[PDB]
C-alpha cells in the first residue's frame, strides 16, 4: 500500500549525534521501532529523514 | 549547589555525552542550550550530560 503516518512530533529536537531524527512541532512521523531504551526510530514525513529521537517527542495519532 | 529541574520522563542515553533519567530525577541545569539540548548534573545519580530539554520542568523556588 503507502506510508501511514503513525505520529505526531510535539517538541523540537535537534540532532546533536548522526543517528538522530531532527523534529519540528506537529511533523508527521511513521514510527516504525519504539526500542527498550525510549528511543523511536522513524520516517519524517515532512523531510524525509530517518532516524532515532527520544520517545516522548511523539504522540501517538491512530485514524 | 540547588536543584533547579526535575526530569519529568525516562531518558536511557545512546551517546557518550548524554546524562540518564528516572522520572523525578533532582537536576542542576548549568546550560538551556539553544539546540534544544540542556546541560546538566543529576543529583541522584552525580553525573553529568546532556540531555534533550523538554524532559525536564523547572522547580519551584
Amino acid at each position: 500500500g503507502h506510508m501511514e503516518q503513525t505520529h505526531r512530533a510535539i517538541f523540537r529536537f535537534v540532532p546533536r549525534h548522526e543517528d538522530e531524527l531532527e523534529l519540528e512541532v506537529d511533523d508527521p512521523l511513521l514510527v516504525e521501532l519504539q526500542a527498550e531504551d525510549y528511543w523511536a526510530e522513524a520516517y519524517n514525513m515532512r523531510t524525509g529523514a530517518r532516524g532515532v529521537f527520544p520517545a516522548y517527542y511523539a504522540i501517538e495519532v491512530t485514524k
